[PDB]
């Protein structure tokens, strides 16, 4: 990998796939009840990167970053389902520095992949205007919007030392996501999708 954005993906594809498999494994779209659990998980994760999107310094290296946050859309999705705002039990990670960049990558990247989730959400009468607001595509199209975001990432001009932290940060973001998922769907700690399952 000769670029920052590509190295991130490279060092996190395995953990990313474990996330994809685990989410699918818990049947988020099998019922309104389960979907609600999926929204709560999403809520927590996006609440946890809300301070990163609105990060002064980061908004200098990346334009309109703050406006890319999906936390509100998720809370509104919860509203549409008859649920009041959800709040995590434990303490929410509040990452900063280069490791927080990894978290940003994780959250922003998840948009790129919400297409699949968006499609299955729409099978439950949940679309970008109701219930699946947080999954709808960026007005400019997931592809474009993302490739652009990528330029900004590769633009930070982080040193190998910096990337190392950001990448470790991206792994930790993916790890947290699974911790919340397990708790939200009532699984044991360290629970994973059936071994051998492919995304
Ligand atoms: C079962 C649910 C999920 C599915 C089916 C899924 C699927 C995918 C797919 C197909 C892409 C393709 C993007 C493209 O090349 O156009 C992608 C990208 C991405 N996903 Fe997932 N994903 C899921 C959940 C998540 C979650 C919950 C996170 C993180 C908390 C995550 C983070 C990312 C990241 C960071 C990227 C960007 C990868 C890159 O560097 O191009 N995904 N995902």
């Amino acid at each position: 990998a000769l670029t920052f954005a590509k190295r991130l993906k490279a060092d996190t594809t395995a953990v990313h796939d474990s996330v994809d498999n685990l989410v699918m494994s818990v049947q988020p779209f099998v019922s309104k009840e389960n979907y609600i659990k999926f929204l709560k998980l999403q809520s927590v994760f996006h609440k946890a990167v809300d301070h990163i999107y609105k990060d002064a310094e980061l908004n200098k290296a990346i334009p309109e970053l703050e406006y890319m946050a999906r936390y509100d859309a998720v809370t509104q999705d919860l509203k549409d389902l008859g649920e009041e705002p959800y709040k995590f039990d434990k303490e929410l990670p509040y990452e900063a520095g280069n490791k927080a960049i990894g978290w940003l990558y994780c959250a922003e990247g998840s948009n790129l992949g919400a297409a699949f989730l968006f499609k299955h959400a729409q099978k439950l009468d949940y679309n970008g205007e109701h219930g699946a607001r947080h999954l709808a595509p960026h007005p400019d199209g997931r592809g474009k919007h993302w490739r652009a975001f990528v330029e900004h990432l590769n633009a930070l001009n982080l040193t190998p030392e910096a990337e190392a932290e950001a990448i470790q940060g991206a792994r930790e973001a993916f790890a947290f996501y699974k911790v919340v998922l397990r708790e939200t769907f009532g699984l044991a700690a360290d629970a994973e999708a059936p071994e051998g399952m492919m995304p």
